[PDB]
RNA sequence: UGUAAUA
């Protein structure tokens, strides 16, 4: 029927918003004898109806399937068309896979440059952009441009991200933690610090999110930021260490975190000023879980955190005055373990302990 | 004995 009608003669945007017309424009597409003329007869009479096809249940497939062949000055002109309406695009359901397909196959930086111009607040919110960050749809076109393009042109995400306390917004949601998280591990050095400023900020309410405490541990994965972040962590949660080492969430950032100090240590035998702090930093830790050995000990969470501490797997080559002084208050806190040691028979956790104090003496 | 991620 309609594969007996000439090209020249086809309606395109009739086609266009129909499953099998779109399906035929398609294979014509991918059919190399008529593949450039079929699309420079489409595209001069879809043009006007680009952010409709986008958005369009069978349309989106058609925009995707002509970003492998459009030329680049064709391209051009369709993200020139649309680039204002890309936060409307990217919550939409098919607009998310026509915008990607679009960010996956820019030709050059003035298409891209034109996409970062409909991200900026000129059309798109500092609230929208972090509406994207969470969205289900837009959380995808978010990560695609932080996938393809240079960090240089992350500024849109940077900027919404330290605006006020977006970053809990974003870090203590299911989405926003994991686009963050793939924006730290290609953002810039100077682009983690601004963030990370923002993110100890508002320590407390991150450090025991079912999603923020994932943040906390992946900024503790970057040993660019060791020689503040130790320090800053610590003298932001000393004061209420034992309170975080036994809630659900905040007990993996103190094992992550006390696993840390020992990690810079024992490598020891990473930079100089790093390994000072760090040395006293644990030492008042084993302080603060010797005081509280009773609670410690005995708490569901816990106890996780004491054992991570007296795990000699950690810390065997520790075995200057520092290797004396932990020796000193670490083998202190073995003998206090074993005190208490009979006082927690009842718990499902007593021989996981009752080897770490084994373990110690065999090393001893 | 304890956590996440389109026909």
């Amino acid at each position: 029927e309609i594969s007996a009608l000439p090209l020249r003669d086809l309606d395109y945007i009739k086609l266009a918003t129909d499953q099998f017309g779109c399906r035929f424009l398609q294979k014509k597409l991918e059919t190399p004898s008529e593949s450039n003329m079929v699309r420079d007869l489409m595209y001069e009479q879809i043009k006007p109806f680009f952010l409709d096809l986008i958005l369009d249940p069978f349309g989106n497939y058609l925009v995707q399937k002509l970003c492998d062949y459009l030329t680049a000055e064709q391209k051009t002109l369709l993200i020139q068309t649309i680039y204002p309406n890309v936060f409307q695009i990217s919550i939409n359901q098919y607009g998310t896979r026509s915008l990607q397909k679009i960010i996956d196959t820019v030709d050059n930086e003035v298409q891209i440059d034109l996409i970062i111009k409909g991200f900026s607040q000129e059309f798109t919110s500092i609230e929208q952009v972090v509406t994207l960050i969470n969205d289900l749809n837009g959380n995808h076109v978010i990560q695609k441009c932080i996938f393809k393009f240079s960090p240089s042109k992350f500024g849109f995400i940077i900027d919404a991200i330290v605006e006020q306390n977006n970053i809990i917004t974003i870090s203590t949601h299911k989405h926003g933690c994991c686009v963050l998280q793939k924006l730290l591990s290609v953002c810039t050095l100077q682009q983690i610090f601004k963030i990370s400023v923002k993110i100890v900020q508002f320590l407390p309410g991150l450090i025991n999110d079912q999603f923020g405490n994932y943040i906390i541990q992946f900024l503790l994965d970057i040993k660019e930021l060791d020689f503040y972040l130790l320090a800053e962590l610590f003298n932001r949660l000393s004061n209420e260490l034992c309170q975080l080492s036994c809630l659900k969430f905040s007990s993996n950032v103190v094992e992550k975190f006390i696993k840390k100090l020992f990690r810079i240590i024992t490598g020891f035998i990473a930079s100089d000023d790093v390994i000072n702090a760090s040395m006293n930093i644990l030492l008042t830790t084993i302080d603060i879980f010797t005081v509280n050995l009773n609670v410690l000990i005995r708490d569901n969470f816990g106890n996780y955190a004491l054992q991570t501490l007296l795990d000699v797997k950690n810390y065997s080559p520790l075995l200057g005055n520092f290797c004396n002084d932990f020796s000193l208050k670490i083998g202190n806190l073995i003998v206090l373990t074993k005190e208490l040691l009979p006082s927690i028979k009842t718990t499902s956790y007593a021989k996981k302990i009752k080897l770490k104090v084994k373990a110690y003496a065999e090393a001893t």
